[PDB]
């Protein structure tokens, strides 16, 4: 911490405050992050900085002194919530909005295949640069260690503990839907609104659509029944190859949800290509 000087606070997350900051003895810029320590975490946190891909946002250093502990994770300019904002006028083209979750889908299927959970992705957490790539941040803090839970999987909400990988698919189909549509798909602003929204757009899950779903901790028989809406609906414009990966990212069944690395062959991806974006930094 003697070591860097903080340049400004880049905002607080679900495990603590990330400051941009430039490194003292080798001058490099960095997102240093200070966490809010048990033997677990710190063993959980050393496997993560071992897990390089060019779409994860990579973990370069672990300081845990004077009983602190502080991530030092490489720097890039923009989360995708600000270029959301900034292009919430026109729109994400959809060629970038194909390129971004392409890239993301390469980096969840990395993860997964390592173990590792992302279970809180937003679209704070993914990142951009001017060269057209996107990366996904915080990604596996979650085991080592007011919220949104507008991305969050339904059987997280109804009480699941061992949740999968599927819960990532969730949260990426989420985030696919409002890149599309400039609008937050599931805004809920409690449990239960959130878990609602969800049932009004999708239809309320029963033992057809999702076997066990009636057995779970927190469902409840007096849940309203809602029919479920026409994704041409909800998704306006996007094509039919889009709705179609969408549906299979948007499943109540965890098992029957797409894997981020059947989801990279499907027929929406045949034409993608990277565009480089205008960001203004
Ligand atoms: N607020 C500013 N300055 N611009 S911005 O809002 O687009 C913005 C700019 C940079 C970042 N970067 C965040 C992060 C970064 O670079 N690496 C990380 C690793 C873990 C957690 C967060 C980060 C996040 C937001």
């Amino acid at each position: 911490m003697e070591n860097f000087q903080k340049v400004e606070k880049i905002g607080e997350g679900t495990y603590g405050v990330v400051y941009k900051a430039r490194n003292k003895l080798t001058g490099e810029v960095v997102a240093l992050k200070k966490i809010r320590v048990p033997s677990t975490a710190i063993r959980e946190i050393s496997l993560l900085k071992e897990l390089n891909h060019p779409n994860i946002v990579k973990l370069l250093d672990v300081i845990h002194t004077e009983n602190k502990l502080y991530l030092v994770f490489e720097f890039l300019h923009q989360d995708l919530k600000k270029f959301m904002d900034a292009s919430a006028l026109t729109g994400i083209p959809l060629p970038l909005i194909k390129s971004y979750l392409f890239q993301l889908l390469q980096g969840l299927a990395f993860c997964h295949s390592h173990r590792v959970l992302h279970r809180d992705l937003k679209p704070q957490n993914l990142l951009i640069n001017t060269e057209g790539a996107i990366k996904l941040a915080d990604f596996g803090l979650a085991r080592a260690f007011v919220v949104t839970l507008w991305y969050r999987a339904p059987e997280i909400l109804l009480g699941c503990k061992y949740y999968s990988t599927a819960v990532d698919i969730w949260s990426l189909g989420c985030i696919f839907a409002e890149m599309v549509t400039r609008r937050a798909l599931f805004p809920g602003d409690s449990e239960i609104d959130q878990l609602f929204r969800i049932f009004r757009t999708l239809g309320t899950p029963d033992e057809v659509v999702w076997p066990g779903v009636t057995s779970m901790p927190d469902y409840k028989p007096s849940f309203p029944k809602w029919a479920r809406q026409d994704f041409s609906k909800v998704v306006p414009p996007l094509d039919e190859d889009g709705r179609s990966l969408l549906s299979q990212m948007l499943h109540y069944d965890p098992n029957k949800r797409i894997s981020a690395k059947a989801a990279l062959a499907h027929p929406f991806f045949q034409d993608v290509t990277k565009p480089v974006p205008h960001l203004r930094l």
